């Protein structure tokens, strides 16, 4: 299983690497090995990263997240989005937080100030795995990825 989830809403649209299209996370839990995009913090540079497993993790609240550009997913509080001052949870963004998105159309991140935070509902959520990076792109913003158990048991 995993470590730890950081799940978001089965409609997030993660951007495929290899094929420069954007698929539901629920439309990939059958899928392994395929690429996405991962901001590497050393670099501050986006890279293609490998994803090796996608989990459902349930029926679980999700919040839907909005910044000023108007990027927008809807997250589990515990999932997890990367501030100036390092990667915080959901339920612990404030508005006067920035968050990381990859540049869209010099850098390769920009940072957006939130603008909304609130309680939708109930749906179904999902994780990737990320070895590495352990980040990836949904919804045109940068989420972390879960963390999967040792096989042994961790």
């Amino acid at each position: 299983m995993l470590r730890e989830s950081f799940a978001i809403s089965g409609d997030s649209l993660i951007s495929l690497a290899s094929t420069g299209k954007r698929v539901p996370i629920k439309d990939l839990l059958g899928e392994k090995d395929f690429e996405i995009w991962a901001i590497n913090e050393q670099t501050m540079k986006l890279e293609s990263a490998k994803v090796s497993r996608v989990f459902c993790t349930g029926k679980k609240l999700v919040y839907t997240l909005k910044t000023r550009l108007g990027r927008t997913i809807k997250a589990t509080a515990n999932a997890r989005f990367l501030t100036i001052d390092g990667w915080k949870r959901l339920d612990e963004l404030s508005l006067k937080e920035h968050i990381a998105l990859p540049r869209k159309l010099q850098s390769d991140i920009y940072w957006d100030p939130i603008v909304s935070i609130t309680e939708t509902g109930v749906e179904e959520v999902f994780d990737l795995t990320v070895p590495g990076l352990r980040n990836f792109v949904a919804n045109d913003i940068i989420v972390h990825a879960s963390i999967e158990q040792d096989k042994l048991g961790g």
